[PDB]
RNA sequence: UUAAGUUAUUAAGGGCGCACGGUGGAUGCCUUGGCACUAGAAGCCGAUGAAGGACGUUACUAACGACGAUAUGCUUUGGG
């Protein structure tokens, strides 16, 4: 998927972050009440948020090099 | 029959020999860990926050290892 993050632009990339972080909220709850059965969707959303963050980071740290 | 005489039999328990069990962890065989050295690098990090820790992180989580709210891991260049 970090190919295809590359493809977003910035501001693209924190409403997906935002999107994410909610999608995974749901999961806990859900888990809790003890309704899931698909307990191998929470760690796939957590890496999805960690290469996104990582993607942003790149960007901010390559343009200041170039500033 | 009566006298006189001699010598037998018992094992409550014990002793010795033998057979068969239990307890215990010596002996033999073994190695996952150690001990003494040789050759070649290297030796000491820190306010850009150290050494050492505390708390956390896995779907289910007590301990040790690994990791730090991007947490039982993220990206990229090579190998396979």
């Amino acid at each position: 998927k970090a190919k295809e993050i590359r493809d977003l632009t910035t501001s693209e990339i924190e409403e997906q972050i935002k999107s994410s972080k909610e999608e995974l909220f749901n999961l806990r709850f859900q888990l809790a009440t003890g309704q899931l059965e698909e307990t191998a969707r929470i760690r796939t959303v957590r890496k999805t948020i960690a290469r996104l963050k990582t993607v942003a980071r790149e960007r901010e740290i390559e343009q200041s090099k170039a500033n």
